[PDB]
C-alpha cells in the first residue's frame, strides 16, 4: 500500500509534471494529496478538526491550508493503519539514491518501532531566519536593533511514524488559539525535546526544496 | 538607581574575579545577585511564586534556580518602578565598546517605551536546534540518522522594559506543570511571535558567554 504522499495543489501543473518525472525517473511509487487553498473545504476542515486553528490571527490562510494538507495525511496514516508515511510538498528535489530510501520501507522496519513517536527528516537540515531588520527604532553606535523570530523549518520532507502521526493529531487538537504556531515552528522547533517526541534527521538528507 | 545585574553564585569566586575586572575596565556600574542553588531558600522561593515550576521534573534544581533568580529580578523591576533592569550571567565576556551600552540608559530611553513589552539581547544569538549523533537507530547507505536537540539560548545579557518584566512574572505563574520548559527555552524560542511580546537583538551582540 501506497506510504509516498506529494502535497500539491491540483492545479500545478508545472510542478506535478517535476514531481511525477522525478518519482518515475527512480521509480518510487508517489500519490498527489490535494493540497488544501482559500476555499470552503478549508474553512469546514479547520471547523470539523481545527476551530482553535481557523481562530488564529497569526497564520496566514497559506500556512493553515499547509497544516491542513499535512493534518489529513496524518488522519489517513491512522485511518489505513499504516506503519508510517511518507510527505513531501511538490517544490522538492530528489538526489540521487533517494529510491533507496523512498521504494522500499525495510530499512525502516529493522530500525523502528512505529507505535514509538518520532518523523525522520529526509529534506535538508534548514537553520531557521533568525534576525529581521525594522527601521521603527533607530541604530545606535552603528549597531542595529533587529527583532528576533524562528521562521522556515521545512515541512517538504519526512517520514511519520503512526504513533507520532496520532501525537500530532492531538497535539493540534489540543493547543489553544493563542499556542498555535505554523506547522514548521511546532513539529521541527517548539516540540524539541518534549516527552516521548523524537524528531530525527537524514544527513546528508535525500531531498531539498527549491 | 543601578540598573545592571550579575547573576552569580555567591561562593564562585574565579566567575565574580573575571566580572568585576571587565566591569571595572570599562567603568560600568554593576552589582552581584547572589543566584538562587539547590538550598531551602530555593525550595520556600519556589513554592511561594512557582509552585507549578516546583512539581515540574523537567527541570534540574539548576535551571529551577537559573529561573527563580531571572524571576526575583523582574519582581526587583516592578517594585521599584525601574523603566528597565539589565541582567547578565557570571560567564559573559564584554566586548570593546560595552560602555557605551552599559554605562547610561539615554540610547534607550529615546528609543523605547517602557510600559511596552520587549526584551533587547545584549548577548549573541545562537542557533535553536541542533543534530546530535546517536547510536540507538544504526546508518544506512552510509548515511548518518542525528537526532535534534535544544539546550541553550542563553540568559545571559538582555535589557527587559517593565512591561516584559510584568509580562513574564505573569506567564511563568500561569504556566502548567506540563508546560514549564528553562527559562531560555520559553524568552528566546516558544514566545518569540507572541502577541505583544517583542524580542529585539542587537546586531552586532555587545557581549558572549563563555558556555
Amino acid at each position: 500500500e501506497n506510504k509516498n504522499f506529494v502535497i500539491s495543489i491540483s492545479t500545478a501543473e508545472q510542478r506535478r509534471n517535476h514531481i511525477i518525472e522525478q518519482f518515475t525517473h527512480q521509480n518510487i511509487p508517489f500519490e498527489f494529496f490535494d493540497a488544501f487553498t482559500p476555499s470552503d473545504k478549508l474553512t469546514d476542515h479547520l471547523q470539523r478538526y481545527l476551530p482553535n486553528v481557523a481562530n488564529a490571527a497569526q497564520l496566514t490562510m497559506g500556512e493553515k491550508g499547509c497544516l491542513m494538507s499535512h493534518f489529513m495525511l496524518w488522519k489517513k496514516c491512522i485511518d489505513e493503519n499504516l506503519d508510517y508515511i511518507t510527505l513531501f510538498e511538490d517544490d522538492i528535489l530528489l538526489g540521487e539514491n533517494a529510491n533507496k530510501f523512498l521504494a522500499e520501507g525495510d530499512w525502516l522496519k529493522v530500525r523502528f518501532n512505529f507505535q514509538e513517536i518520532f518523523v525522520l527528516r529526509l529534506e535538508t537540515f534548514l537553520m531557521p531566519v533568525q534576525l529581521e531588520k525594522q527601521t521603527q527604532i533607530p541604530p545606535f553606535q552603528q549597531r542595529d536593533i533587529d527583532i528576533l523570530t524562528s521562521k522556515h523549518f521545512g515541512t517538504a520532507g519526512y517520514v511519520i511514524s503512526q504513533g507520532a502521526a496520532k501525537y500530532l493529531i492531538a497535539l493540534f487538537e489540543k493547543l489553544t488559539t493563542e499556542e498555535i504556531k505554523p506547522i514548521d515552528e511546532i513539529m521541527f522547533n517548539q516540540q524539541i525535546n518534549a516527552t516521548d517526541y523524537r524528531v530525527y534527521q537524514l544527513n546528508p538528507a535525500i531531498c531539498v526544496q527549491e
